[PDB]
C-alpha cells in the first residue's frame, strides 16, 4: 500500500508544518481558462480557472532508490494538512466533479508537494454607468487564507508576474478585454489580525461605433429634418402643421425604442442627455411656426379692417443650426 | 493528537454548558460584505456576511506552559456543543464551501471560544409602492435561537452598536442605502416560550431626477403643445383636426412606453395619476374645437338662409393653463 | 450520556408504537410564516412554514427526580421512530439547514414527544382566467402519510380550527388574500388502502380599479372620440378621412400595448371581448363616411348632367351611442 | 429486530433472484399526478408521478403465524436487490425527500415484494411548428432497464392498458390534452444486446378561436379598409394619399405586434404567409392610385396644350376582392 | 460473495495496471442522445451522452468453468482503479442518478473491463456574428485525462471514425446540424507534460428564407414606396410633405421592431448595414422635395415682381433606382 510509505498514522496532521516556529511559505500559480458571463444589473462576473499550490513538508518524505514521485487523487486530501484558500467578495463557487473530483496531489521524495484543482467562481464588480456608452470598468479577483495570519502562513506569487497565464481565445460577447496583471496587499481584521491578499486585475471596454450608429445618428437626422419647414411657404398651413407634429411623434418612438434596449439602470447617463436635448430642439421648431401663423393672421385682419418671407423664418434658418453645432462642441469636449 | 488535549470522550456534549443552572450568555458580532440583489416583484433581498460567536466552556480547558491558543476547522464542530442560530423570515441560505468549508474555531487555554463562518441569505421585505417614484422602504434581517429559550441561553450584541461593520463600497444599482443600526426585542411562541431576537436595519431611496426627466417632462411638454391650436385660424379645419388627433396618439404611445419600463406592480401609483390627468387634458382640447367648428357652420348657414376670434378660443386660452397650474399645485402639495 | 437514559439499543425502532393493536393518534399544528411567490403561467405557489407533531411512545420514558424534559437536535431522528408526512400535489420542497438543520425534538419523562421543523414547499393550484380581471381563485395545501393507512396511524388536527396560525404581515404583490381555514377528508388508493388527508384553504382577489383605469377607460374614450366626425362638415374630405384612419391606428396601438402586459394565457377572456367590440365600432364609423361621400358625389354629378346635413349623419348621431350603451348594459349584467 | 427475520447476512444480494436460469419477470404500474410545465423553444416537458414495481424473491420469505406483511422505508433498499429502472431521453430528474425519502417497501410472507416511489422528470419532445397555429404534437415518456438484457430481466405492463391512471384535474395552461395510452417495443444496443422498453403516449392541441380573433381578424379588416379609396373622388389627392400611407403604417405595426407574442421559432409558419400576403395587397392598393393620378395629370396638360370615374378604379373595385377571395379559398383548402 | 472472487484485498488499487512499465491503452466510444439547448449571448451548448471505456487488468481475473461475465453497479467503482476522464473547456456537468446511479461495470474471466455511464455537459463555443444572418459556426467537445501523461496512459478512439454514433432525431429549434466527425491532438502543459486529447466536431446553419422575408422584404418595399412622390404634382404640397414624413416614421418603427427580436449582441452586423442604408435613401427623398418647393416659390415670386415637370423630379426618377440597384449588387457580391 502506497499510503504506508508515508507514515500517515505517525503524525498529527491537524497542525501546520513548522508549528511553533516561523511561518511556512506557500506559493501560488493561476491559469485562467475562460470568462463565462457578466451581469450588468447585478454587477458581477463568472470565471473558470486552475489553482496550484506549492509547499514543503518533511513529514511526507519517503525513501526511494530512484527519483520518482507518487501521485494521488482527492481521497488523500482528508488525511493530511493542506492550505485553506478562499475567494474574497464572492457570491458562489464550486469544484468540478466529473467524472470524478478534479483534484491532484504529487509528492516528491524529499517532501515537496504540488496541489492542483479546477474551480468556477462568481465575484462582484462595482460599476459606474455615468459616461455610458463611453465608460471603462475595472474588475478584480481576490485570494486569501481563511484561518491563518501572516505569522503562521506566508502567501505569495510563486514567479511574480509570470505566475498568471490566460487562454488565447478568451472573449466576451459585448466587451473587449485587456491588461491582465497581478498585485499584492496586506489586510487587517480587528477580530484576528493581518493577512496577505492577492489580486488579479483586468479592464473592459465597449464597441463605440455600434452605439454611435444605433443611437446618435437617427436623432441628429431627425433634428436636421425638422429644419426643412423653415424653407416652406408660410401660406401652406395644412403642410406645415402635420410635418412638425409627425416629427415629434417619430422622435418619441425613437427614444422609447432606445430605452427598451439598454440595461435597466435607473440613473442619468450621457446618451439620455443627448436625446432629450434633441427632443427639446424638435419641440421649439413647432412653437416657431405657431408664432408665425398667429402674426400673419393678425396682420391680414388689420389690413382688411383698415380698408415675401417673414422675419422669424429668416432668423431661424441661421439660428437653429448654429446653436445645435455649439451644443455638439460643448458635449463632445466634455464627454471626449 | 491535539484532540486528546481536550477530553472529548469524557464529557457529554449534547447538553449546554452550565446545564441545570442559570442561562449561558452568548455574544454576537456581524460584518456585512455585500448586497447582492433585490427583487421588487417578489419583495426580498440577498446579503453576504460574516457571523461570529463568543462564549465560555470550562470543559474545553487544557493545560499549557504558555498562552497560545489552538485552532480547528469545521470537522471539530460535530464533536462539541455549539449555538444553533437561524435566520427568521428567510427564504433560502447556504454556507460557502470552497475550497473547503468556511468555518473556524479558536479555543483559549481557559475555555473561551470564538466561532466564525461565512454565509449568504435571502430574506423578505414587505414594500409599499403607493408613492412611487417618491417612496421610501425599510428592511431588516433577524437572528434567533431555534431551540433554547431565554431561560437557557441569553443572546445579546457583544459591543452594542459597535458590533456591526459594513464594507466601504457597498452599493446597489437602482437604490441609495443609508442608516445602518441594530436593535433587540423579545418574542413569544405559544408552543415553547420567550426568545431573544436581534435586528439589523437599513433604508433605501431612489434617484428622483432620473424619473422626473424620463416621465414628468414629456407629458407636460405634450400638454403644452396641445394649447397651440387655440391660436390657429378657425377656418383652417384640415390643420386643426389632424393636430389634435396626432397629439392624442403621441400621448398614448408615451404612456404605453412608460408602462413597459416600471416594475410589474398591479395597483395605482402617483405617476399613473399624473399621466392620466394629462391624457384627459389632451382629450378636452379636441372637444373644444369640435364645438367651435359646429357653431361656426350653423352661423354661416343661418346667415345665408336669411339672405374675428370666436369667444370659446378666447376663454380657452386663459382657462386651460390656469387649471393645469392649479392641478400641479395640489398634486405637489400632496405628494411632496 | 443523555442517549443512555433512553434505552436506545433495547428496542426495535423500525416498528411503530403500539404495533399489532389499534392505530396510534398523531396530532398536527401549522404556523405559516410567509407567501413567497406565485406563477400564473405555471399555476403554482410557494410557502414557508413550521410543522409540529405530537404523539406518545412508552419506550422513550426515562426516570427523573423532577419534571424536566430533555431536548435533542436532528441527529437523534435517525435513531428512533417518527411519522413520515409528505406534501400531496407538490413540485419541489426542502428543509432549511443554516446554520444547522432546523429540527427539534423534546421528550417528556412519561414519553410524550414534540417534533418541529421548518420547510419551504411549492404546490400546484389550477386556475381559471375566463372572467379576468374579475376572476377569483381558490388554492390549497395538502398533508398525508406516505406508508401508513388509517388502520395503523390516525392523523388529525390537534385543536380543530385553532391549529392554524398565520403571520400578521403576510402579503402578495398583485393579490389580496383572505379566508384561511382547515378541513379533512379520507382518500382511497387501490394499491394499499384508505388514508387521512388534511387541507389548508385560502382565496385570492385582484385590484379592480387599477385594471379599469388601465384598460377600459382609454378604449371608451377612443370610441367616444370617433363620434366627433358626425358633427363635421361633409364637404371637408381632407379633414374627415385622416381622422377616422388615425383613430383606427390609435386603437390598434392601445390593443397591442394591453396585450403585451397581461400574463401569456392563450384563450379568450372578458377584457378581450370588450376591446374587440370597441375596435369594431371604430371600423364602422369609417364605413359611414365612405358611404356619405359616395352618395354626395353621385348627386352632384347627376345635377350637373341634368343642367344641409345628410340623413345618414343625422341618424348616426343618435344610433351609435345608444347601441354602445346597450352593449355596455348587457356586458356588465353578464360579467358583474 | 425485524431485519433479523429476513436472513440478510445469509445471501449475496448483489445477484438477481433466479441467477443462472430463466429471466425474472418484473411488472410495472404508473400513476400520473400532474403536468408541471412545457417549453416550446427547448422542446421538453415536465411530469410528476408514482412508479410501482412487483416481483418475487424466495430469499426474502419469513415465517409467520398469520398473513401479515412487514413494511420498510428506504433504508432497507441498500441491503437487498432491486430493479434498476431509468428514464430514456430525459434531461434531469430527482426523487422527493420531504420530510423523508418518499420510498416504500412491502414484503409478503412468501416473498412477494412491492416497491413504490415518487419522482419528477423532464423529457424531450421534438415538435414541428410548420402548421402553427393549427399544429398537433405527440409526446412520450420511456422506461428501460440500465444493465439487464431481456435474457436476465423481463419487463412488462402488469395489467395491460389498465396499468396507467391519470389525475382527474390534469391540465396545461395553453394546451388541451387527450388520448393517454401505453405501448411496448424491443430496442437493440450493439454494445450489450436487446432490451425491453415501455412507452406512455399522449397528444396536445391549441385553442383555435383565440388565435383567429387575435391574428386573422385585424389583417382582414385592414385589407378591407384599403379598398375604400376606390370609391373616393380622384381629384381629392390630399385625402387619397395619406389614407394609403397610414394604412401601410397600421398594417406594419400589427405585424410587429403579432411577431412579438409568438414563441421565438425562426422558420416559416402558415400565419406568416397569411400576414405577408395581406401586406402585399395593401402595397398594391397605393400603386394603383399613383398610376391614376399620373395619367389624369397627363391628360389635363395635353388638353390645355392643344387649346367621371377613371377606368382603373372601375376595374379595381371588382378585381381586388375577387383575388382576395380566391387566395382565401386556396389557403384554407391547403391548411384545413 | 461475488466480490470475494476478485481478490480485492490482495492488491493495491491506488496504482495503475502495468505500473512501472509501458503505458496502458484505453479505448473510448461515444453515443450522443440529444442536444438540449444553445445560448447565443453566453456562447455555449448542452449535450447528453453515453461514455464507454475499455481496458484490461490482470488483477481482476477470476476462475470460471464457463465463459460467463459478472456485472456490478457503481458501488464497486470505489474499490478498484478506473480512468479519470474529464471534459475540457466545460462550465458544468453531472451524472444522472435516478432511480440509482447510472453506472455499469462488466468484467470478463480474463480481466477485460467495460465501463459505461450517462452524463450531461455544458461547454463553451466561441461564435462570430459579423455575417449574421448568413453566418456559419463550428463547435467541439473535448475529452482528456486529468492526472496521467501519455507516458502512463494512452488514450485513443477504439474504432476510429466508427466510434461515434448519433441519435436519428437529433435537432435544434433554430439551427440545422451537419457533419459530425472525430479528431485527435496532443497538448502540452508546462506544469506536468504532454497529454492526449480527443475531439467531437459539428457545424450549425440558420434558415435563410425566414430572415429574408422578415427583414429584407419590408425595407425594400418602403424604399420603393418613397419613390412614388416623384410622380405626384409638385403643386400639391399638402400631399407631398405628409407622405415623406410618414414614410420616415414607418421605416423607423420597422427598424426598432427588428432590433427587438435579434439576440442582444452589441457590434455591427450585415443586416444593420442594409437597414441603415435604406433609412438614408428614405431621408434623401424628403430633402429632394424640399429643394423643389423652395425653387418653385422663388421663381413665382420673381415673375410676379417683374410683372410642367421640374428638372429635379425628371432626373430623380432615373437616378434613385439605379443607385439602389448598384448598392444591392455590391452588397450581395460581398456577403454572398
Ligand atoms: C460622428 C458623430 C456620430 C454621428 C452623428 O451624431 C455626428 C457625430 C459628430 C461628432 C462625433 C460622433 C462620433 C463620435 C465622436 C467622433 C467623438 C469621439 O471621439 C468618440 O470617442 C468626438 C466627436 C464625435
Ligand atoms: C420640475 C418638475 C418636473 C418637470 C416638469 O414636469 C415640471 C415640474 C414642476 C414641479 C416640480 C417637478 C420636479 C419635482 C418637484 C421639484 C417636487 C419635489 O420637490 C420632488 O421631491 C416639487 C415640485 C416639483
Ligand atoms: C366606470 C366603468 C369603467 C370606466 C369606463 O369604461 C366606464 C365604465 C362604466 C361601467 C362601470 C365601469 C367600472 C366597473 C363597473 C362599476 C362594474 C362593477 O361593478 C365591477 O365589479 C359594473 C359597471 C362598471
Ligand atoms: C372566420 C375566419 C377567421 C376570421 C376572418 O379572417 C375570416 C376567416 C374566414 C375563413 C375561416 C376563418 C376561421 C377559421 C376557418 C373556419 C377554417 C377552419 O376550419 C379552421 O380549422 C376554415 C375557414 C376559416
Ligand atoms: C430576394 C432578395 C430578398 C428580398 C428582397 O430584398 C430582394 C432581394 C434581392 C436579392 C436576393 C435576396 C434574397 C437572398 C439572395 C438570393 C442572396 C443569396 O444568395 C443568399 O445566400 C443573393 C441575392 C439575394
Ligand atoms: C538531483 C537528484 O535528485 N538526483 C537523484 C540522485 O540523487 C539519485 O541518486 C538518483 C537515483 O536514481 O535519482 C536522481
Ligand atoms: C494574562 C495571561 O494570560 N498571562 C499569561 C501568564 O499567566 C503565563 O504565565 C504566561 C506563560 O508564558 O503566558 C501569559
Ligand atoms: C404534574 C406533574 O407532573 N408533577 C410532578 C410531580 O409529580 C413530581 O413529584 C415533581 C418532582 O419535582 O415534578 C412535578
Ligand atoms: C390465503 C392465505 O394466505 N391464507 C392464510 C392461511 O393460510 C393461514 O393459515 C392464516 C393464518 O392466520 O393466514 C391466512
Ligand atoms: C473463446 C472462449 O473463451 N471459449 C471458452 C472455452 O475456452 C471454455 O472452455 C468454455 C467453457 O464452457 O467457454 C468458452
Ligand atoms: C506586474 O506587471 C504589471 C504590468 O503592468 C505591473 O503593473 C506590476 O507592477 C508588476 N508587478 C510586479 C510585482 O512586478
Ligand atoms: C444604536 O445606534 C442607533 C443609531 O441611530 C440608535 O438608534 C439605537 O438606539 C442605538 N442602540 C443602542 C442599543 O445603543
Ligand atoms: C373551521 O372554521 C371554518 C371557518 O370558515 C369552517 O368553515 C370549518 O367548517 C371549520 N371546521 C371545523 C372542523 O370546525
Ligand atoms: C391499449 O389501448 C390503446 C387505446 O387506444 C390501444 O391503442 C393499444 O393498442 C392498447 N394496447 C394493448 C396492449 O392492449
Ligand atoms: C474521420 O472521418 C472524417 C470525415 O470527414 C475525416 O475528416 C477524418 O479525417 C476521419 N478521421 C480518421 C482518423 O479517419
Ligand atoms: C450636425 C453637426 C454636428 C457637428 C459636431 C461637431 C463635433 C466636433 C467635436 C470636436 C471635438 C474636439
Ligand atoms: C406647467 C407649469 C407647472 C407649474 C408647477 C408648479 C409646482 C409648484 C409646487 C409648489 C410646491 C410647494
Ligand atoms: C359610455 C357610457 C357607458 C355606460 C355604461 C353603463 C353601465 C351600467 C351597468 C349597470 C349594471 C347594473
Ligand atoms: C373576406 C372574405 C373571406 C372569405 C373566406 C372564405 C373561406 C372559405 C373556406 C372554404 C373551406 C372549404
Ligand atoms: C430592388 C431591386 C433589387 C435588385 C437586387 C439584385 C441583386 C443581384 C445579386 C447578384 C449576385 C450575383
Ligand atoms: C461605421 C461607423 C458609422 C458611424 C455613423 C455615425
Ligand atoms: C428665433 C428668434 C427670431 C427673432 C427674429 C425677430
Ligand atoms: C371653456 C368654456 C368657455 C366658455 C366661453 C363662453
Ligand atoms: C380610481 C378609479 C378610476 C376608474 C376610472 C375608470
Ligand atoms: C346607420 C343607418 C342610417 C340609415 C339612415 C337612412
Ligand atoms: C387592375 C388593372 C386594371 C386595368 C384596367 C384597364
Ligand atoms: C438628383 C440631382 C438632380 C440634379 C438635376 C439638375
Amino acid at each position: 500500500k502506497s499510503e504506508q510509505l508515508l507514515r500517515i498514522d505517525d503524525h498529527d496532521f491537524s497542525m501546520r508544518p513548522g508549528f511553533g516556529g516561523p511561518a511556512i511559505p506557500v506559493g501560488v500559480d493561476v491559469q485562467v481558462e475562460s470568462l463565462d458571463s457578466i451581469s450588468e444589473v447585478d454587477m458581477d462576473f463568472t470565471m473558470t480557472l486552475y489553482l496550484r499550490h506549492y509547499w514543503k513538508d518533511e513529514r511526507l518524505s519517503f525513501p526511494s532508490t530512484n527519483n520518482l514521485s507518487m501521485t494521488f487523487d482527492g481521497r488523500l486530501v482528508k488525511k493530511i494538512w493542506v492550505p485553506d484558500m478562499f475567494f474574497v467578495h464572492s457570491k458562489r463557487s464550486f469544484i468540478h466533479d466529473t467524472t470524478t473530483d478534479n483534484v491532484m496531489l504529487r509528492v516528491q521524495p524529499d517532501g515537496k508537494v504540488l496541489y492542483s484543482l479546477r474551480v468556477t467562481v462568481t465575484a462582484m464588480c462595482n460599476m459606474d454607468f455615468s459616461r455610458f456608452p463611453l465608460d471603462t470598468q475595472t474588475c478584480s479577483l481576490e485570494i486569501e487564507s481563511y484561518a491563518y495570519t501572516e505569522d503562521d502562513l506566508m502567501l505569495y506569487w510563486k514567479k511574480g508576474n509570470d505566475s498568471l497565464k490566460t487562454d488565447e481565445r478568451i472573449s466576451l460577447s459585448q466587451f473587449l478585454i485587456q491588461e491582465f496583471h497581478t498585485t499584492t496587499k496586506l489586510a487587517f481584521y480587528s477580530s484576528t489580525g493581518w493577512y496577505n491578499r492577492l489580486y488579479i486585475n483586468f479592464t473592459l471596454r465597449r464597441h463605440i461605433f455600434f452605439f454611435l450608429l444605433q443611437t446618435y445618428f437617427p436623432a441628429t437626422l431627425m433634428v436636421m429634418l425638422s429644419w426643412v419647414s423653415f424653407w416652406i411657404d408660410r401660406r401652406a398651413v395644412p403642410a406645415r402643421v402635420p410635418l412638425g407634429i409627425t416629427t415629434v411623434l417619430t422622435m418619441s418612438t425613437i427614444i422609447t425604442g432606445v430605452n427598451a434596449s439598454m440595461p435597466r439602470v435607473s440613473y442619468i447617463k450621457a446618451v439620455d442627455i443627448y436625446l432629450w436635448v434633441s427632443f427639446v430642439f424638435v419641440f421649439l421648431s413647432v412653437l416657431e411656426y405657431a408664432a408665425v401663423n398667429y402674426l400673419t393672421t393678425v396682420q391680414e385682419r388689420k389690413e382688411q379692417k383698415l380698408r415675401d418671407t417673414h422675419a422669424i423664418d429668416k432668423y431661424s434658418r441661421i439660428i437653429f443650426p448654429a446653436a445645435y453645432i455649439l451644443f455638439n462642441l460643448i458635449y463632445w469636449s466634455i464627454f471626449s
